[PDB]
């Protein structure tokens, strides 16, 4: 399927930029010839590394879900130390 692996690459896409993130997964977007969505969730991040998503403080990491038809990828996307 042309559109999960388009979904795939875009998702790549995303986790080389997490600093781009809030621009780049930002509502309907075509992926793979049809119309589909990105949405992406701060998260808190724990010492320990559990995952808190909406965070109610630091923005982490991102959960990310690609959505196509009803095609769907989700992942989490950490941001840097920096």
């Amino acid at each position: 399927q042309t559109v999960v692996r388009e979904m795939e690459n875009f998702m790549e896409r995303l986790r080389q930029d997490p600093q781009g993130i809030p621009a780049l997964c930002n509502g309907a977007l075509a992926l793979g010839g049809k119309q589909g969505t990105c949405t992406a969730i701060p998260c808190n991040v724990a010492q320990d590394g559990g995952l808190a998503c909406p965070t109610a403080g630091d923005v982490r990491a991102f959960q990310v879900v690609l959505r196509v038809e009803e095609k769907r990828l989700e992942t989490v996307v950490y941001r840097p130390l920096e």
